[PDB]
């Protein structure tokens, strides 16, 4: 008997402000005092955004590293390791916000004259939270592309921060790829004109976009092909459109290229990018991942509409995660994922909405192309129900008592600290959670050693890519209930 292989690694995001909106690290004796809360809980390290508008808000090439570098050091002082986002997005800017943090001004300017650098609905309407996929090679910014900005940013990112990397602080290098950090598109932008479950829009209608668009439809002898009409707005359900209703447009030869077009862009997206970022940690013991929004609502129904929205060409026949998973297998780059603490009967009934399948779906593809997957909880959860829903899906089929189990998370974040987590009993349930993803072994700090990172392997196609696609699979079999839970 031993156990050891069953342990999952625990992750806590930080706030929000970790670093504050001026770019300065003012809340150091109150972090350090809830790091000691997590350190007397066993987590394995933390999570935070690196703030792409508070690093890089001079000018170009004006980074400026001190805030977070004094944040990196007192992680490092609790014994914590550190996973780290490249936040090339917005923070905030919703109602309601608390934390708004744009990416940089001066990268905003050129918008100005050229608006078409943000993603675009179809009544015109710019989001500002991230540039468009569709100028990752246009070089629109002073010189560089945003591929290039991107490239960059992590290059003086590794430089400044090589004495943690090679410390074995950082650990983890999560690429952001759209909104929210997310590999999306803005399909659901809320108090921006949705709300849940709206099936969300098509936000393809930048210049850059359109161009590629008529390009990609000329090139199939179609120059006439236009994206769909029959789509509805934003907080319509699939049975008020022709596109996304039963038996719908979505079905058609013309909706099947639209969509893979529209989906494929995104998987290109996060490929050329992975290169860059691959490129740049190459030979360091770090992990890179990328961040797949959780989509649940309209999973139940044909057109998978809201998946299709954000970018995720997902339906009955049509695995549109595991193609995303196979244009990761060459990076050697992860799945980190959402929705882990979600039971389907938590969820409105009209929201057709299947978290818990739509967690297997993801897991399975990505364990099938090879890869390692993590996930986080989609909602604030402090309740044992929470937690014993994350413990099922770190170990599906449970705990194996002479070795690793089949399948597993490789690390679970935990969304995220305040200062409710750490007290009462919110804090007694969190601890116990560890203790319990770490099979009932004290925190080790040795878990999962990271070798050198090589270098991504020959690029694929976009057409030996979808061959993940199809034939759809079935998922692994996941257990109703965890075999450990909190009590
Ligand atoms: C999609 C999932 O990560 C939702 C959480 O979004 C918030 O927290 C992350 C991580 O701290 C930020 O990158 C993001 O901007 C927030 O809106």
């Amino acid at each position: 008997v031993n156990v050891k292989g069953n342990y999952v690694q625990v992750y806590v995001m930080l706030p929000l402000d970790a670093v504050s909106v001026n770019n300065r690290f003012e809340k150091g004796d109150e972090l350090r005092a809830q790091l000691r809360k997590l350190v007397e809980a066993g987590v394995d390290g933390v999570m935070v955004d690196v703030w792409w508008g508070l690093v890089e808000g001079k000018g170009p090439k004006a980074y400026d590293w001190s805030a977070y570098k004094q944040l990196f050091e007192l992680v490092q002082k609790a014994g914590l390791k550190l996973q780290a986002i490249m936040s090339f997005h917005q923070c905030g800017g919703n109602v309601g916000d608390a934390v708004n943090i744009p990416i940089p001004q001066w990268v905003r300017d050129v918008g100005t004259r050229d608006p078409d650098i943000f993603y675009t609905d179809g009544h015109g309407t710019r989001n500002i939270e991230y540039l468009t996929l569709g100028v990752d090679n246009q070089p629109l910014f002073h010189g560089r592309s945003a591929v290039q900005m991107y490239a960059d940013y992590m290059t003086s990112f590794r430089e400044n921060m090589k004495e943690f990397l090679d410390a074995g602080v950082i650990v983890d290098i999560e690429v952001g790829l759209g909104p929210a950090g997310e590999m999306r598109y803005p399909s659901y932008p809320q108090s921006h004109g949705w709300s849940f479950p709206g099936i969300g829009e098509f936000i393809c209608y930048d210049k850059y976009l359109q161009a590629d668009f008529k390009a990609a439809a000329a090139a199939v002898g179609h120059p006439e092909w236009e994206f769909p009409n029959d789509v509805g707005q934003y907080n319509d359900t699939p049975e008020r459109t022709q596109f996304f209703r039963d038996n719908g447009t979505y079905l058609s030869e013309k909706g099947r290229f639209f969509l893979a077009w529209y989906s494929n862009n995104l998987i290109k997206h996060g490929d050329r990018i992975l290169d860059e970022a691959n490129k740049v940690f190459l030979g360091y013991k770090v992990q890179l991942a990328i961040k797949i929004s959780g989509i649940h609502w309209w999973y139940k129904v044909p057109s998978h509409a809201a998946e299709l929205t954000a970018g995720y060409y997902n339906l009955h026949d049509r695995d549109g995660y595991r193609t995303i998973a196979r244009m990761l297998k060459r990076h050697r780059a992860s799945i980190n994922f959402t929705c882990a603490e979600m039971r389907d009967s938590e969820q409105s009934s009209q929201a057709m909405s299947a978290p818990e399948e739509l967690v297997q779906q993801v897991l399975s593809a990505g364990w099938r192309e090879g890869l390692n997957v993590a996930c986080e909880n989609a909602l604030p959860r402090y309740d044992p129900t929470a937690y014993n829903t994350i413990l099922r899906n770190a170990r599906p089929h449970g705990i194996n008592q002479s070795g690793p189990p089949e399948h597993k998370l490789f690390g679970f974040t935990y969304l995220r600290l305040s200062n409710q987590l750490v007290e009462g009993q919110n804090y007694a349930n969190f601890k116990t959670f560890v203790d319990r993803m770490h099979a009932n072994l004290p925190r080790d700090p040795y878990v999962d050693p990271m070798a050198p990172l090589p270098r991504s392997g020959p690029e694929i196609s976009i057409e030996m890519i979808l061959q993940a696609a199809q034939p759809k699979l079935q998922p692994f079999p996941f257990q109703e209930h965890t075999d450990l839970p909190v009590g």
